[PDB]
């Protein structure tokens, strides 16, 4: 560790970087050059094993900047992780290994980041994350740092300061936060935007602050030293140059998000002491000083499964790693009219009895959604976290939490305030994560609260994203049977609760809840089939009886969930929708014209009153859905 | 202005919110009791006219906290406006003029509330609208305050610090904020979940922060009138206790958010000398004083309307109230290939050039979402505005322009990251105010940048929204037609705008873009009915060629705005929509079902790599939709 070596560490950095975006004409290489020096040094204090990606006490880096991806894909290449030289060469290319941004399917990525703000959070969740497993394994077996490396773009998004105020509160004195203070952004100087005293504000939260001189190896090897002593959170103010090295783009934004130009690297590399007649070049010292990470984390993993195996919480790390959903016995709510936010509170509860990793809370709305977890005290030594007015921040934390690799975690807010945290739900679908959304209050059914408080349109949202199930129990029983589905899963799920009390049904007369759609009422030559959800089936029985009592047969169909009714083969669907089909949901959805001839739903936002004087107001009624249904 | 009125006057106050609340058996009678003793002293200090709510030059009063809508409604008839006491009896039922949240259909109502953190960005937008009112027709004529009234909920939320930055940096020295700190939540003692430097914090931002008892009468009046004068945006951090004069409630959490209980009520008015017998009692010297703001306000608006009969600025307000959009002559792009992105930002030229209240910007990304006013400026003297990475508090804040009374905003960011306002969009929508949002890099298209910036379910959250119109151009043709609707309409509008370069259509042949759905191509007994929109209409022109070459006769639909194509009649959407009807949309768009019998989408998340290979890859080549459309 001298200052010749971590020079042209830092440069080789920078040129694979510089070498990986201007072959993919496409691509971010500012960042990198102004990270190079930072990572450079970081190399030497950061514990990992590139053999194992998973060893559960290694430190997590997290990069918050994503479109910094370049430099990580050179770090992982360096370091010994499963990408290659060629993989790096089909930067940004159509199914390679090293995509635009980070993604959790190439070894070596902690959390996908991209969107700004969520990877500060994601690393803020990381280290409660890591808190938490120290709580059950104790500190002989978890003791890591949390790395995060963020931009300009990170600490203005509201997440940031969220996380961040959570980080404080809770003393995570593993989380370290580093600042790329470039002054630059895409509309250029960062003062036209941004002028906080950011080390005001920090210690404002519970931080130490930290501020260095990015690009000077010694102050940078100070910092971290101090950070990783520091009793509280830590934040390195970072103060570096955008694009490094590069000369005439040194401190321009049009460095940001745009290749540097082959004549600007051949000029980098000269003043470095690289050739510039060469592209993706290692040079051996830094090769050498690289991968020693790998013989050095192999010996870190070793000491570390020494260490496991004195210790007594052993079998408890099994039960973690290896949970069995099969044994759990759920409520048996076979008859009982509930509200549905009811009914998923006792299921909440059976659960966390039932895995030891499996935990979560609410966005302040534990009381409402029903989701405390009953005498199972609050974190860290507990279960139930206090997220506070943060659903954005909960649900990125919980990303994190689902990725440590021993926790089950659920978010939980009413269902319309599901649109304050959809982007982080969104990430939990692009990485097909176990993590479970609780949304309440899930409709008009709501009533006084008014239409602010009134879904219409989260349905959709939730149904056209891609890897995310959406569960609409219209009982407790169809709750159990989602909760089911959604632990043996491979994509996240949301539930979506009802706050007035909902009928039990009756049994499914052919296929059940894992169908997606399932027949309630059958009928030969029926006429007509009623299909619904939620709060709306209830209303369907009682129509399609009075149908019968009228002269025309009818099918009842309930849908929990229409993203699974999209796998059922033909013949399934077949034999559930007859006739003409009406879908019936207190809810503006469209795409249940898949499926349906007609469709009975809401046009317009809600209305503020008693919960059955709105949906009278709606037309959720048997008299009004008859009429509709016979066309007058 | 003495004790005993005061006292008088708060109490009146709260039991007007309590006995509201108890009538309905809804809603939260905590914080108007808290709140009480602030409001009281504010309604010296409030500059107003109750007779007419939208004199351009009265003090905007923001409850953040709309929550506590009892208090405002209380308030608002107390003084004058046109709410009735019957009016406050019929709280919370439904179709009153007193909704559980505050609505702008009840004249004196700002600005919807209800999400929390939106009205502190709100009333920091107000804050910016005024100081470009400024601007624009001189102090002599615009030099109001701007109070917000905010809870812990509020001052959580990102949002909030997001904005109050904003407000920093722009030294917003007419924005007075107001924190009712009484250190409680739904979840119970606030520190449970928060435990901020809140000083240090809002000073850090460049705030003047000032901390009182809000039960102390003189300590209120003393830090308004210290408020008034600062040379910064000021916060006052107001200790309250909740539900304060509830006897065994204050304090207390149960009080948030249920009904107090008549025993309750019954001793408090006890306590203040109210009689306990009755409901909805107004006392004389509290009904004199509050409605003394009529006279007041009719002779401050009077002295303002002589100050504009002798200004300079008479002709501009004018045509700022009254803009003339059918004089404007926008560009034609008739034949002319371009990214919709780069039609839009011409578009945004000409309206910015021909309308004087015309403004906005982008979060961060004015270059690539192509907004930039040229030659017109940056806020406060010119018309850029430069919102940094903050898409939420854009939105928010620009939701307030739009309220202000002489402004036609705009906000910008990729399609993507519409996820991060969409709760301010839906604001929006049920104000039905006219804001613009521009959503630019609207597919998969995108290309390299990968699958966390490329839109697959926003179009389907857009159009489920209501009152909102989501229009996506295939070209500039379209994009003028677009805006022209959208300026003339009584909604918000989105439009979605590619990256790459699209390709000029032919003219209508049967409708056009008002319509939401036309003919570009129609055919005698047409077998089949190719309907896109925006990229994909050139995919279907060319497909419905080959299918012509192959005997298949085809209509061709464009549909830039599906929820205009809905609101036609029969005749006209029959007209289009012949044979077998296909649907085809980079987007997972199951809505198309009203509409298609098949639907040609996506249906996963996106992929890393160039446009064209990323599009190959997800069918969308004349080869694969002809196989598809003919079943092999
Ligand atoms: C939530 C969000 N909004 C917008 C963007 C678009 N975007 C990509 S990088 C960037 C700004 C980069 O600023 P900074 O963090 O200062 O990066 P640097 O210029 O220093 O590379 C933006 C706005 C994004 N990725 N995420
Ligand atoms: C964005 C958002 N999330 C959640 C809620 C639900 N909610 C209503 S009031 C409240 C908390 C109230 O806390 P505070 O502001 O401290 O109000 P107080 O208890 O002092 O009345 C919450 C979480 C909401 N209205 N908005
Ligand atoms: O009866 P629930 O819906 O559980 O309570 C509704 C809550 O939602 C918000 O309006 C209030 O904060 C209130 O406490
Ligand atoms: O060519 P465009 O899409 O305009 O630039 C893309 C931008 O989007 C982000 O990935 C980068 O920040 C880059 O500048
Ligand atoms: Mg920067
Ligand atoms: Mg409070």
């Amino acid at each position: 560790m001298n200052i010749q070596i971590l020079q042209e560490q830092a440069n080789t950095l920078r040129f694979l970087s510089a070498d990986m975006v201007q072959k993919a004409n496409s691509g971010h290489p500012g960042a990198p050059l102004g990270l190079a020096d930072i990572l450079s040094v970081l190399s030497y204090h950061l514990k990992h094993n590139p053999k194992n990606p998973t060893w559960l006490n290694r430190d997590r880096l997290v990069f918050s900047g994503g479109h910094a991806s370049a430099l990580l894909y050179s770090f992982l290449h360096l370091s010994g992780y499963d990408l290659s030289l060629e993989d790096l060469k089909n930067f940004r290319q159509l199914h390679s290994k090293t995509p635009g941004h980070p993604e959790i399917s190439t070894l070596g990525v902690e959390i996908a980041t991209g969107p700004l703000g969520q990877g500060v959070a994601n690393a803020v969740g990381f280290a409660m994350a890591a808190k938490k497993a120290q709580n059950l394994l104790g500190s002989d077996l978890i003791d890591h740092k949390i790395y995060c490396l963020c931009g300009d773009g990170d600490l203005q998004e509201g997440i940031s300061y969220e996380a961040c105020s959570l980080a404080g509160l809770h003393k995570l004195d593993n989380f370290i936060l580093i600042y790329d203070s470039n002054n630059i952004s895409i509309e250029g100087d960062v003062g036209l935007a941004f002028n906080e005293n950011v080390k005001m504000r920090f210690e404002a939260q519970g931080f130490e602050v930290l501020s260095i001189n990015g690009h000077d190896y010694e102050e940078i090897n100070k910092a971290l030293e101090q950070a990783k002593k520091s009793t509280k959170p830590c934040l390195i103010i970072a103060k570096t140059t955008i694009a490094k090295g590069a000369g005439e783009l040194e401190g321009s934004h049009k460095s940001h998000g745009a290749p540097l130009g082959e004549e600007v690297i051949k000029k980098a590399k000269e003043q470095a002491g690289f050739d510039p007649n060469i592209s993706f070049h290692i040079p051996q010292a830094s090769k050498i000083r690289f991968e020693s990470a790998v013989e050095l984390g192999d010996l870190e993993e070793a000491k570390w499964k020494d260490k496991l195996e004195k210790s007594a919480k052993k079998e408890l790390l099994e039960r973690l790693l290896n949970p069995d959903f099969n044994k759990i016995a759920y409520p048996d709510f076979k008859g009982k009219d509930l509200a549905t936010r009811d009914s998923n509170g006792e299921i909440l509860n059976v659960l966390a009895k039932n895995l030891e990793g499996f935990l979560g809370g609410s966005a302040d709305l534990g009381p409402s959604n029903k989701t405390e977890l009953h005498s199972m005290g609050d974190f860290v030594e507990g279960k139930n976290i206090h997220f506070g007015i943060r659903e954005h921040a909960m649900a990125a934390i919980n990303n994190a939490f689902a990725r440590y690799g021993i926790f089950l975690p659920f978010s939980a807010t009413f269902f319309i305030f599901s649109e304050y945290l959809k982007p982080a739900a969104r990430i939990a679908a692009l990485m097909k994560i176990k993590h479970f959304f609780i949304f309440t209050h899930d409709s008009i059914g709501v009533g006084e609260d008014g239409p602010t408080h009134q879904p219409i349109e989260q349905l959709s949202t939730f149904r056209a994203m891609p890897n995310f199930l959406t569960f609409r129990p219209a009982d407790g029983v169809e709750n159990v049977k989602a909760w089911q589905i959604a632990l043996n899963a491979d994509i996240p799920s949301a539930f979506v609760l009802s706050r007035q009390k909902l009928k039990a049904l009756n049994e499914p007369v052919f296929g059940d809840v894992k169908n997606g759609a399932y027949l309630l009422k059958e009928s030969k030559e029926a006429k007509f089939t009623l299909l619904a959800s939620g709060s709306e089936v209830w209303l369907c029985l009682e129509s399609a009886n009075e149908l019968e009592k009228q002269g025309f047969a009818c099918n009842v169909v309930s849908m929990p969930c229409f993203e699974l009714f999209e796998k059922q083969d033909k013949a399934y669907q077949e034999r559930l929708l007859k006739g003409e089909v009406i879908g019936v949901e207190a809810a503006h959805s469209n795409e249940l014209y898949k499926f349906c001839h007609k469709v009975y739903g809401i046009e317009s936002f809600g209305e503020s009153g008693k919960d059955k004087d709105v949906f009278e107001r709606f037309g959720f009624s048997v008299s009004k859905l008859v009429n509709f249904i016979l066309s007058k």
